[PDB]
């Protein structure tokens, strides 16, 4: 069984959203236009069935128009249009890049990190009633105001127990050592600008490339050339999901934004070390000279796994229902 | 082995009647029109076969009548009929932002604090052979009315019992948090207004695009305009299903509707205190001042699992039989 | 259940970056050819419709350009345009033989020798609680500098204890066989000279296969010679993925060479030695004169197995946080 | 569980090598010949479109060229172009008598023998920490050179021990009877002249038949005979896979060789007693005098399974590093 | 898990010799003919594109040559070339018969008496360690020629032990019943005369059809009978898989004969009880009187599951080994 | 796991051979149908390549001869020959009433009194070691002819002992309910009726049903009736699969009624009572009055049901081995 999961919903809903639905766009072009004839063409009255397919095959591969008085160099192409059945298709595979660079570079050391306090970090709060239940509030009952609660509870962390080596070293080592935060920020601030020429592209495309009516021109008959002028059927599609992709890509670009700005300036609330701080553990003023902890990171990673973990349950239906007395029928509930 | 599902069968019947009919009513007009000719056109005698070709492609990908003696601006266009087999599909795909809101945004705290309940409050009722049994009423019968029963049960929810942290806690906690209401009613009221421009296009639809014979006009023969009248297929269908969806979606916009209201303003019945108010835990009227806590939407869940929790199936046959004496036989059946 | 990988994640990118977008490549041709007429050809008025067949069908399997003037025997041909939907098929096969010479011929020694290593070698420092705590430190605290912790600390490995014929042994061992060094070096170095004709081949087509119309001519009328002007569709997008692929492979023997020459010639870190060589096994300047040993190629698939293992990773959270006392409070954490 | 495997990697090389890569190479040709018109003919000027089709299905299946003035006997047949699609492929199953004469001839009688080995003969050097560990060295350390250690260690195996049935017996009974070597041998003897109507027959086919064009003649025309040149479209590709096929089946020839004999005529190191005979039993020299036995091959499957059996691996970690004192730490390391 | 197969080798490659390749060799007629023209005819000048559909059409369904000269009812057929394309199909499922008289006749008896024989019958020396082992040769070595070890051997057997009323019985009683040598006997000699009028059909076609070009005869003119020479393509091939199958299927008549009469007339060692006659169980002489009981055919079942069983493997290799002192060792290895 | 099956080998034989190869043998007139041309006519010369298709589709969904002279009722229809690719398929699901009268209507019951027997009714002879060894032949041996056994073995089964409950009461219950039998017979008899107008159907096709060729005529020209001979393709393959059918049908309903019939009036051995009443259990002559008794059936299913039961194989090998001093070694083999 598993119940530790790498990806947060935010991942989830970015790789949904400017990944899949990207595929999901583009089928449908390629089942429209290869359900279709790729061009029509106003051949001339004395064409034979088989020499007009010359005339309608040649002008497809060429897609060159021809103005009259100009010469051949000034002749304006269309091969655009040709083009990007396949460039919308070289764009959702660029965005893998980011996508890869967390599956391949940081899968194993982070849960590597994590399945420890999967394991091993556990008996705080759940082993409390045989670990300090009897040693906090039981000689508290049987004395005799305010001034004393805390000279006896500090007598619990800073005292070096044996449940000690593992707390408050962890919290020493990773308060400086700012490595996760500095590739978890290249996972997204990289995703942000990948997503630029695949809006610079398709953002000229719909304003300068417009028309779907040629005159072809063939030439060299077996013994004069013969103008034709031929049309594109699938130019009004092409450009329907050629600015619907601008609109969904350049949105992406803003909650990303927003929430890389408001977790890095503004958000200071870990839930990994702010929700276990009334409850005995209390931490000095360390962290808030900086919030680009790799503790910060792995408070996202805890706070999705708390479900399948029955004694982090337990502890939130016991702890947070109470917070601001509580002790006095704790003491009368676990004395066994 | 799982049993708590955190589907209601009222949401599974909305996302199979408003989301799934859609898609089984669209492949219909798929597999429809590409199995037929797009377009058929009147062409002339002295046409050839691939000069004709030409007037049937390029009226299809044109699709404008031609009014005689007005100009070149003022034909009316028939681009509805070719564009909705796709906007069918645009908006059986939008229904999804409703359905999302509740697998990625709520689907780990609500079956939290449900698995709890599930693991952790079970011993009510089923451990009571031992727990209660021979205390309430082991001293009834080995006694001297019926103004004494109320003296000796007060002293058992009330005393502060180690089987008492878990109780009355929960309802304190969660009896004026109201966030669970302020989603799951997110979840149906956005459903009801995403229902509006679905229903709003396709309803000008029915009743402005009738017509399926339009007179094209080519130009530009190569040495007069020529006119050709067509004719579209598929108009008599698309409009069948284009208003059996309107009352599809206009009627799932009155059940939900209905549910909503009767249940936040008429139906005061949790069954997850309700049913529990008579056998012992009586609860202080602190909840009828709102029915908007978070223990009413708990309490439909706890409705629709029943079944693979064999201790609350004990409890059902044994506490409800007798619903309005009935201790007599219990102390004598649970005596041991 | 299974822990041990055999591939590297740099194995893993080179096979996904050399061999897959290879095939992924092939199949967009190979469908695009498929879909469209293989030539179009300007046959003359006086042609039946089967008549002008076989001088559609003639000129595509002779491929041969007829310059006027000169002989039969001086005219170019046009064989590779048609010959390389497979030369691209044949090119990403070749990329095996370095694949295939790991899982046949060294993929039972190496995890042989692995195994023994993840089974047998975990008894350091996760069974230290009792092996080597009440031993080293025990007598430090009742005692009376910093001149004794040597004199001390020497009598643990130097000794010839219980557990210390699978220790140095090894080292002895393999501190001087360098056969895996010579093969997984002919792995890489391989597949770097494999990638040469590769990219010899599609780069002078690059530069000399340009044209795509040509004059065919037929002869042998049945009762004067015919000369028609054909053309090739698919030459336009064929050199789009010729060329292509020669980034896409030139880059793959860039990365190649730094790793090889940066592991080989920069890199003096092992982590399967240096790592543990503070916290008590101290080895000798025996490794230092030569990094062709097999060891190190053994620190890489050790690095690539630190999760599944438990042992390793309380030994990471316990070793490393305090790297540079230390040892004070480990007496008292572990005085069971 | 499974872990004895009956085929070496030198059979899955030769099977992947002489029987597969002849399948794939295949299914090209036939997905080739069948997306194409089979024939090209130019028919004369007054041939209705359907007396065309006969002159153009009657001289594919009859594929006679006619020289002019030679009689009718005389002329030259081109049916090995049309009839080696499938002469290709009776080749690719002809390759299978010498691999089916093992999987239904010798699959049952060598892993009989070889579980046997498995999983009864495994006491050796694994259990000799209380066999023969405190037996041989713990007298010798406590005595008191060099001419009496073989004086003790021969009274190890000589003796008619408990552990003596199951050794020196199978070695006597299997010394003599080479029958496994008269069938293997034969499995690879067999293909090696298997392969040669396979080389024999598409080698004249290499150089007899070149020409693509023939003047086919019909007659009986309903109230003169009329010939039409023909052109074949698939024989530059059909005679390109028709001696590759040629070297890839004739360098399977010569390394099949080279194994043969240098394992008969050169290699003298089994490895099933030369391994195991320095560490305490010495075979007498009944083997060298022939290298036909069974033992030998058996040699092969022994040594391709050394992963999966724990205390081999323990051995091999444990025997042969030490490999030319070592017996002074073993005693006191397994003193237990 | 299952270890007793029910079918030989030899019924596994008649099946697969006899039943398969038909099928396989089948599939290339479908598929050739399919994808062809099924006549071509020779029509006349003025006929017309539809009229001389019917032509085509109509001598395809008849299949009837015209003579000159000879009336209506002397014209020779042609339906054998249209008709067996299933007639190779009806002969591939005949030969079930004997294939579906053991799966449904005898699959049931003969499993239920051979799993007795796996379960209950294994103590015979695998147990004799405590069951003979310090009977029979541990009162040998305390004595004290070659006069005396029958004397002693005879009272193992003979006496009417606790485990012998499970041996000697069944030979008793299947020593005279010979039912399955009247079965297995039938579903090989019934395979040897089904596979005649396959023969005998096909062999008459390969001499008395040889033409392939037929003039068809039309008439009833819409206001004269006009005849058209029409060809069949698909008959060269047809009779190529049509005297392939004669030697293929009459080299299966003949494996068989030898095989059945070598075992009814040569073949004189069961295994079932030659192996097992030197090691202690004698058996008299009332078996070499006959040669058809079913122990018999039973021990080929026998033969066929020596692997899975542990017990026999052991047996195997600890009793064949010394065939012809041998007992001077055992006592001294088994004295536990 | 399971061992009881409901399915007789008879059973299955019959659906295989009655409603298997029914529909194996439709594909083929389906497939070869849809690959061929419906009709085929023969239009006259002045008709347009349109105006044939109509006289072609015209007289294929109208099949009605045209002979001169008579009126037009009185016209020979020819629709049996396009109506019977499907009334094949009607006939073929009509078999499963008497299929589908076991699985829904006594598949149940019989497998809920079968299931009692396999696992209450076993101690019979298998655990008669403890349950009458040591009980009849025990004294028999220590006393002191032939008149006294019976005697001695009366009260073994007439005394009423605890395992007598289950014996003989079943027997008197099920002795005259002839209920199953009343349903099993219904099973088969209606099969042998519902293949009547299956046969009689297409018996009067095989004879009245024979030409394929008749006259269609059209009428109303736009400005006479035109009249075309058509030709219809498979009618000689459909009545090839009609009568191959009738005696694969007739075949069917002789071995069924030699079943029936010697099962209800020949057959009187059921070996349910037979084989286990000479081996101590004797059943008094009130079953020969009647053979439609439940437990002649209930024998089938038992016999079918011999192997996985390892009991019922131990007193088979224990049992019938010495049917006719067989008890003198009996006790001195179970004296334990």
């Amino acid at each position: 069984l598993l119940q530790l999961k790498l990806e947060l919903p935010f991942d989830r809903v970015v790789t949904i959203g400017t990944v899949l639905v990207p595929i999901l766009l583009v089928t449908l072009v390629f089942t429209k236009n290869f359900a279709e004839e790729p061009i029509y063409c106003y051949t001339p009255h004395n064409f034979t069935r088989d020499q007009a397919l010359y005339a309608r095959g040649y002008c497809w591969t060429e897609l060159r128009d021809a103005l009259p008085g100009v010469d051949a160099s000034l002749w304006p192409s269309l091969f655009e249009h040709k083009f990007l059945p396949y460039a919308l298709l070289a764009f959702a595979a660029i965005m893998y890049v980011p996508a890869l660079g967390w599956e391949f570079l940081a899968s194993t050391r982070l849960t590597s990190e994590l399945n420890f306090l999967l394991q091993e970090i556990d008996n705080c709060y759940h082993r409390a009633a045989e670990g300090r239940a009897p040693k906090i509030e039981k000689q508290i009952q049987s004395k005799g105001t305010e001034r004393e609660k805390r000279e006896i509870i500090e007598n619990a962390e800073k005292e070096k127990s044996p449940e000690q080596n593992l707390f408050e070293k962890y919290l020493e080592r990773r308060g400086r050592s700012n490595f996760l935060a500095k590739l978890y920020l290249a996972r997204h601030v990289l995703i942000l600008l990948l997503s630029a020429v695949p809006i610079s592209y398709l953002c000229t495309y719909y304003a300068t490339q417009k028309q779907n009516e040629f005159t072809c021109a063939l030439g060299a008959s077996p013994d004069p050339a013969v103008r034709v002028s031929c049309k594109l059927p699938s130019v009004q599609l092409q450009r329907i999901i050629a600015g619907v992709d601008i609109v969904l890509l350049c949105v992406m670009n803003l909650i990303i934004l927003v929430n890389l700005i408001h977790l890095f300036i503004f958000r200071k609330s870990n839930f990994i070390f702010d929700k276990l701080h009334k409850v005995g553990i209390k931490t000095r003023r360390q962290w808030r000279r900086s919030q680009f902890c790799d503790i910060n990171i792995l408070a996202m990673f805890c706070n999705e796994n708390r479900d399948h973990i029955k004694s982090l349950n337990r502890l939130d239906f016991i702890t947070n229902e109470s917070d601001l007395n509580v002790v006095r029928q704790l003491l009368a509930a676990l004395a066994q």
